[PDB]
């Protein structure tokens, strides 16, 4: 059982040391693509790139490329993209790829300022009544309604396809108060904001894949999908504690480098899977 093993690393401070493990056994697969010299613009970090095999190709016949990663999670029966934080150049594209895949929801776990630097692009329209026109992919996005909370946002938005005019909802699932430095002191409010994901059906496979990001798209992301899953499986599974958190962080390490940046993210996703279990058992 993991909170045995929580204790032990704990207890011995040797979370750098498993980090680093993991690090070492990591999958290393080509990213040509990601390389190529006319897609340098349309990446925020060049040592952060989608592996050519998992990468989301956008559909039109010019330039297919985005910053984006299908990660498929076979036992667990879950699929989440993972995304950097759209460019000024590149919000066009990351709606292009909401509406290609048919994802119902985006989760975003990064303010747009932090430590005084712009981490993202304002990729959705802040007033009801400004709507936004991306010329380049000829969408339309409209706040809808907004609802603000303590810990997190959540916005419907309308994106219509201006080449057809159909229209669809997407919520938008806006984690507002990850701290600029390290990781919450308690998981408590970041399990309520994945629930609430889950509780929208965005997680569903009635719809396309949920996107997610934050700057790189690796760090808090990676903390979010390692959750949903682990806890996915540990219902799933005949014995819950069967499930090993660093096997599933390999396994989604396949499909795109680098998810949780740090030890202390490594820590925080144990805590968040240990605390979520209890509500779940
Ligand atoms: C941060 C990293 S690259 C970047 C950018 N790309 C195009 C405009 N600003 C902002």
């Amino acid at each position: 059982e993991m909170e045995k093993e929580f204790e032990q690393i704990d207890k011995s401070g040797s979370w750098a040391a498993i980090y680093q493990d993991i690090r070492h056994e990591a999958s290393d697969f080509p990213s040509r693509v990601a390389k190529l010299p006319k897609n340098k613009n349309r990446n925020r970090y060049r040592d952060v790139s989608p592996f050519d095999h998992s990468r989301i190709k956008l559909h039109q016949e010019d330039n297919d490329y985005i910053n984006a990663s299908l990660i498929k999670m076979e036992e667990a029966q879950r699929s989440y993209i993972l995304t950097q934080g759209p460019l000024p150049n590149t919000v066009g594209h990351f709606w292009e790829m909401v509406w290609e895949q048919k994802s119902r929801g985006v989760v975003m776990l990064n303010r747009v300022m932090e430590k005084g630097s712009l981490k993202c692009a304002q990729y959705w329209p802040q007033k009801e009544e400004k709507e936004m026109i991306f010329e380049d992919t000829n969408l339309k996005l409209t706040l809808i309604s907004e609802d603000i909370k303590s810990y997190y946002t959540v916005r419907q938005l309308e994106l219509e396809n201006l080449t057809t005019q159909e229209t669809r909802e997407i919520l938008h699932f806006h984690y507002t108060t990850w701290p600029d430095f390290g990781v919450p002191e308690s998981p408590a409010s970041f399990l309520n904001f994945l629930f609430k994901v889950r509780e929208s059906g965005s997680l569903s496979p009635e719809h396309g894949p949920v996107v997610v990001h934050c700057s790189a798209g690796i760090g808090r992301s990676g903390t979010f999908c390692l959750a949903d899953t682990c806890l996915l499986l540990m219902d799933k599974r005949k014995d819950p504690s069967s499930v090993d958190i660093k096997k599933v962080l390999l396994e989604m390490r396949k499909f795109r480098m680098g998810l949780i940046q740090t030890a202390d993210q490594l820590r925080f996703s144990y805590l968040a899977v240990i605390e979520g279990a209890k509500f779940i058992m």
